[PDB]
């Protein structure tokens, strides 16, 4: 319902709109890494998480180090479950090249190419698909100008020969924070938008302050990734911050996933230990984050 509904995304004058040009907000939760929690990801959870939670997006996250993709490739195909059940379920799917340790994007820009290529070829005449090429740039040789753009620049042209318009997310400096900076040096392709990334374990006023300037630059901005925990993915939960978040990110109109969907003994973590990687989940097989999050997206739908 949800894509044969908003059908075709894309940006104007800075916002996520659907195919009349009317504002769109996505909300849903992402995979940990594939590597580790793909028993997560399957077409019966997502249908529950859809059905139960309200979900109009999943994200894929698909480390590239850390036993990822690079080390075993394998992997690229959860992905592409992940893509066929989000367009069997009719939500959208976030295909994130979820780079971390390896800091900046160009280390694996070659393998990026032929991933990107591969899957834009595969999916690129489906509405569903949001391809997210940079998870977090990180480290302070690793800058907007300098990295990333370029980085963007190799990339999104591969993608646009075989899908010249669904939505692509770039990541930015520092971990997905310095959105500032891409705001103010932006890419030339319209349908592009910005990665910023929070934890409510940081106190986030000036944080929000910069999320507002990017947006008064007229850049797009993706909250694809952000959780109730400090930004270890650990470190308890924090749903006071959580919660002045969720309210802005609305107000702005920020479509955002939520991590992770995982049963890992860490507070962003939605599911406990027991939860079946299937679906089903009662009250005491969600976390307290993900008790939280499972009421934020019902509220909303």
């Amino acid at each position: 319902s949800v894509v044969e509904e908003h059908g075709q995304l894309s940006i104007s004058n800075g916002e996520l709109v659907n195919e009349r040009g009317e504002q769109v907000q996505l909300k849903g939760m992402s995979s940990h890494g594939l590597q580790w929690y793909g028993q997560f990801v399957n077409y019966e959870s997502m249908k529950w998480l859809r059905d139960d939670w309200g979900i109009n997006v999943f994200r894929a996250a698909m480390y590239t180090s850390s036993g990822g993709y690079i080390d075993d490739p394998s992997v690229k195909e959860k992905v592409k479950e992940a893509v066929e059940a989000a367009i069997d379920l009719d939500i959208y799917v976030i295909i994130d090249w979820h780079i971390l340790s390896d800091n900046d994007p160009n280390i694996y820009k070659e393998e990026a190419k032929d991933f990107f290529d591969e899957m834009s070829e595969l999916y690129g005449d489906y509405p569903n698909v949001i391809y997210e090429i940079a998870n977090e740039p990180n480290g302070s040789d690793v800058t907007w100008g300098n990295q990333i753009k370029p980085y963007a620049e190799e990339v999104i042209p591969i993608i646009r020969n075989n899908d010249p318009n669904n939505i692509i997310i770039v990541g930015t400096g520092t971990w997905s924070q310095d959105v500032h900076h891409a705001a103010d040096n932006q890419l030339a392709d319209p349908n592009v938008m910005y990665a910023f990334h929070f934890y409510a374990g940081t106190h986030g006023q000036n944080l929000r302050d910069q999320v507002d300037y990017a947006l008064d630059q007229g850049a797009a901005i993706f909250v694809s990734e952000w959780g109730t925990s400090a930004a270890t993915g650990d470190g308890g939960v924090f749903l006071d911050e959580a919660q002045v978040w969720i309210d802005f990110m609305d107000e702005r109109n920020l479509s955002w996933a939520n991590w992770s969907l995982t049963h890992k003994d860490e507070s962003s973590a939605a599911l406990m230990p027991g939860a079946n990687p299937t679906g089903g989940w009662t009250e005491a097989e969600l976390s307290p984050s993900g008790t939280f999050v499972r009421e934020k997206i019902r509220e909303s739908a």
